[PDB]
This record gives C-alpha cells, structure tokens and sequence, in this order.
RNA sequence: GAUGGGGUUAGCGCAAGCGAAGCUCUUGAUCGAAGCCCCGGUAAACGGCGGCCGUAACUAUAACGGUCCUAAGGUAGCGA
C-alpha cells in the first residue's frame, strides 16, 4: 500500500472533496467502438 | 421726467366745497453701458481623480459580474 501523492499541495478544508478535483478522480470516457470516436486506423492486431 | 397724487390761490357758490394760471412737494412711464444670470472654451489655471455585494478544479483569492453614485473616479511609475 503505496500513498497517492496528489496535485493539491496541502489540503485544507476537506480532503475528499479535493481529491475529487484531481487527476485520480478524472472523468473517464470510453473510446467508441462504433460511432462517433470510433475510427481506428490500425486494428488490435493489423 | 411720461403719468398720477398732493400744497398754495385768482375766481365761483346765500354753503359744505370746487378751483384757472403759475410756482411748488411727491410719484417715476420711457431711455440707458459694463457687470451678474446666461451659452461655450480652458487643468505645465486654482484644484479633483468613489462605494457596497457576489463570483474559479478543497482552501484562499477573485481576472469576471451586479448595483448605487460622480465633473471624473488615481494611468505609468513608485510604495511601512
Ligand atoms: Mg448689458
Ligand atoms: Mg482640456
Ligand atoms: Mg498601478
Ligand atoms: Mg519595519
């Protein structure tokens, strides 16, 4: 168990919320398989 | 010195009184410039150069916004 070490510098008022606004709880959006982002150029294995 | 208002009195009414001309006391139409008000300009003229409230990826701050006011809200630079 290794600490995050985090882009807040020295978190004040509430830890959570901080975190929250940080790269580790960064929103995630999935790459289309069909659709709009879905073009690939190259396959997996091409 | 325009007009008005008085004072005096030649004269007239059987009389309270009225009252010419003059002189005279007063009122002050009209005329009448600059100034002042007025309309602009001028700050190396004298001078003056704002508040309150909110707002961002913990927090804090606030580039941002709201509103009131002003002739205008302090620029560059500097700053316990
Ligand atoms: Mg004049
Ligand atoms: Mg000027
Ligand atoms: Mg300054
Ligand atoms: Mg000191």
């Amino acid at each position: 168990m290794s600490r995050y070490q985090h882009t807040k510098g020295q978190i004040k008022d509430n830890a959570i919320e901080a975190l929250l606004h940080d790269p580790l709880f960064r929103q995630r959006v999935e790459k289309n398989k069909k659709g709009k982002g879905s073009y690939m150029r190259k396959g997996k294995h091409g």
